[PDB]
């Protein structure tokens, strides 16, 4: 299992010790709370009102958690994942990241807690 | 495992397939928007900023996921539970139950999606 | 999870800490040697060439690894039981057992080594 | 899960649908009656009063079920494995086979039941 913290201002976000293979089942939860720029804090699933202005991924609210799986596109995390299986042909190392626009991490703070787990199958 | 949504509105909560013995290890995932009366919405760790007006559990904000498991208090569930162990003598029926103030229910809307599964031990 | 060793000469059998309650699934890998009383040695199927003389498990043969769950009646586990689910209404204690003819343990000799674990459900 | 036989007259042996990565977890549950000729039969733990005459896997019994993984050599399961983590990093398709002197599967018999599923890591 893999525990760790996501910063809101990372823009390259956090590699994880996961490894996704083809045909893993993986839990994920994550909690906390961060900002993308307000004083206000969102958690994980990030912010429903605020508009995309080109988000890193357009299938999450701006300030949701979302990853990568070595060198896919971004996927949507928000809260968690239970005992999910990646599509065909995703694989390598889990990355976490805080979904905001490129060049606009530098005024966000706060930061989500994540376990990641492997699970039977 | 058991899923199913969690009504904001509904005061009584709702009553899983889940029996909670001694040892269990438990995940949970919540996921989804819901509100205690504002057009806003909150995710399963609820509102940070709204004072405690009288919340079924005081260790978790107003609009978060609580649960009981038998004769238990409250419980904060919040974005879930990673591989978790009740407390001592903790043991029955999972109900899950949407943070808010008992006779305040009626104005509340939308719902958490919740997967509970018993983990290996 | 819980580990030992079952010795062949121990009519009683040996109380494991795993309780299985309603809906548990559970894993039961078992190894090594043992004799009822001849020189050779069996591992947990037993002898399939020895006839019953009155084993507290009929649907076993001698020197086979069986269980009781609770006040059930014995259960064959031989070599194991693989993300195994009980019959309705059988609970409680795990006890696990060599199968023999019961006044006739004193001459055994040898124990499996067994692995019991409750999985993911 | 893979479910599935080993036919003890099957030289080349079972590959399963089972790709073991680094860090994987895995239980194996081995059942059944074999023979590598005589007209008794064993478990899978094999004939522990056979002499080597030439076994595929030198550090199990005549009649044995053992696997490989990749690029392994022959690696003993015997009765199985409980959450078991290969050694020396090996990786790839599991392989099961009868341990039995190469040349020799023609005059063999019966089969293994086995069951491989990967656990919670
Ligand atoms: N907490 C709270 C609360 C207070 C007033 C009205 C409501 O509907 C509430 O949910
Ligand atoms: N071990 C062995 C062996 C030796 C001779 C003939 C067989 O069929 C065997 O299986
Ligand atoms: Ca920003
Ligand atoms: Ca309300
Ligand atoms: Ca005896
Ligand atoms: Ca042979």
């Amino acid at each position: 299992a893999w525990k760790g913290e996501v910063l809101a201002n990372n823009e390259a976000g956090q590699v994880t010790s996961i490894i996704y293979n083809p045909g893993d089942v993986i839990t994920i939860v994550a909690a906390g709370w961060a900002s993308y720029g307000p004083t206000q804090k969102w958690g994980p699933q990030g912010d429903r009102e605020h508009p995309d202005q080109g988000l890193i991924c357009h299938d999450a609210f701006c300030g949701a958690l979302v990853m990568k799986i070595g060198n896919s596109g971004t996927i949507p995390v928000n809260t968690g994942l239970f005992r999910w299986v990646a599509p065909n042909n995703v694989q390598g190392a889990i990355t976490l990241i805080y979904n905001d626009v490129p060049g606009t991490y530098g005024n966000n703070s706060g930061s989500f807690s994540v376990n990641i787990g492997k699970d039977q199958s």
